[PDB]
């Protein structure tokens, strides 16, 4: 079908590519937090949100990709095609991968209209000149001021 | 027919005029800014507001414009004169939608007041000589001068 | 993004397709008629309506391709690159720019609903075959 | 003081230009129809309307012409010169004069708005390409 | 007769002293701003303020002034005297001109008293040696700099 | 841009070219009533009219000018381009800066729509013929009758 998986949320694929592709973190860096921060919710029986369910359907997507890569790295003799589909893998639905896990992440952790206004100012902030903008690029935090 | 586009939504010519060519970012960067904020909006059969219906318009003239390039790399085998008229073209003409865009998106977005307000303390600012003034200009976001974001 | 500028005003570019492209007046014409009729309310510093919005930015935007068709036939020496941007211009661009012109113009004049039915029965008489398609064309008026 | 006559009742010389100069009438039908129609109306010691008041004015002027072409016929001995002094009378100021009568007439007859969206009506007509232009050219009624 | 333009709106020339010469727009930026923000005004039948008086007088003036340069560009065959006529009239009458409109409209725009205080700020800041001159000056605006609005 | 001196206070360039030129006073007559008559309030810090606010301004653009002419007898040797840039001066301007001296001085004066009207029948007067029109040309005076 014709599916957006963060239009459920509210936000979209054009939304998220609104963003540089080199800003989101790793995906390693993603699962460390994701393990460390909501492990324990996404490991229960019960739900606790739609953010909840798509990051165990993602993070169970990414290890099975993760398997292709070590079963394509056994099975292929062929190094060229080998390290080609591996790099596939890695970069091209990584990207995709890692889009998801950090919005639904930062959602999770600060508030899913809050993410969605990030996006948008900071999508905002990269294409304005530098003179005419607040030099400091934004960023989330859950540090309260003075 | 002394036609101002910024006289029916309270801005004027000469009032944008004072804003540099290098504040203005990129007409690719304001189309993207625009499909990723307003689009459900503007490809809406609702007469949202009429700063959504003259970014309509401007948009369409402006893939006229890129149309009428591609044809001219096309049926141009004259280089020199092909590149003049797509620099023609990409340079001064978008100067004027980037202008237009950039103000219909910042009026949208943050409030016309607001903008207008800002556009006057920002010609109050490029007209003083550089000595006279301080050396970072006015800022129009919606997020503090410090780029940080709770709740 | 895929905007139709007729879709806001309750038409669509398909709709528009029932009317020929050597049907629409010339620029020239629709220009004329436009600063006779509503001149000072295009020159008026208010939101008057849709349609006088649309017609600003369209002929804003036709005056900087005359500006550009100038500035070819100033700048550029090759006569046959400058004569066929010229007639790109003038032909090409000015069919969509006088169907925009056309369309707001004659709802302004004519009533937004009255144009659509007139689009509707164009299609008709033009879909008709000749033999049993009247000469008179339909064509708006107010009398 | 740039005076458009048809300011005060609603037109523009902009707008009457949407009717050519060969679409007028001759400046006698026109005087034979107002004779026939209005004439007890325009020999009232009567304000019976603006429209009347111009027409009175246009009238008399058009008969001061009339006598001038008369007084150079017989005071001028240059055929040449008489001949295009009233042929210039009879033709550029009397294409005016009827487009003046012309206007004020067909007002008094069929209404000011009717004739001004004749005005519009026509010229949407004669904007209108031949080959989509009705045949039958607006024209004003009362059946 | 001692006619300071000035004091009848509170200042006087020594208050606009402090201002250095090279401080003021240019009398073309000048006339922008004012066709901008100001015109319909300044066009009006009506007493508006005696700011909007004062700028319609210097205006004209201005544009008498031109007329000046341009007879004087036709009329004078000796480029020398021609010359040197038109700069005198562009720079050092325009001097003055662009002072009164400079602050005929900023008295209009973000108020008098605020012009008057702004004088003394910034004779303040200019006063200060430059080692211990602040890198800012005082800017008149009514927007404060990094305005984050979120709508 | 367009704009009339006159229109704010009821009048127009005009309706003060209606008269002859050569009626207005010299720009030295003017500014020694001026200065017999309105020069504490022309001195004085309160505005005190439109009317004062305009004769303040016109006084010191008319000295400006003055200024120039100065400026112009010192620095240009050509006495030719001299003498013409100072008769320009003193007469094309001077004539507009009269009228307009005239106008505001007789307003504070007599009454803004009582030297309005005079401006109409004075221009009237000159152009009706001598035997059907009253053989005194009008005036303006603050001398009661009996």
């Amino acid at each position: 079908m014709d599916i957006d998986p963060y239009k459920e949320f509210g936000a979209t694929v054009e939304l998220l590519s609104f963003l540089p592709s080199d800003f989101f973190p790793s995906v390693r860096d993603l699962l460390d937090t994701a393990s460390a921060l909501y492990r324990e919710a996404l490991e229960s029986p019960e739900h606790c949100s739609p953010h909840h369910t798509a990051l165990r359907q993602a993070i169970l997507c990414w290890g099975e990709l993760m398997t292709l890569a070590t079963w394509v790295g056994v099975n292929l003799e062929d190094p060229a095609s080998r390290d080609l589909v591996v790099s596939y893998v890695n970069t091209n639905m990584g990207l995709k991968f890692r889009q998801l896990l950090w919005f639904h992440i930062s959602c999770l952790t600060f508030g899913r209209e809050t993410v969605i206004e990030y996006l948008v100012s900071f999508g905002v902030w990269i294409r304005t000149p530098p003179a005419y903008r607040p030099p400091n690029a934004p960023i989330l935090s859950t540090l309260p001021e003075t």
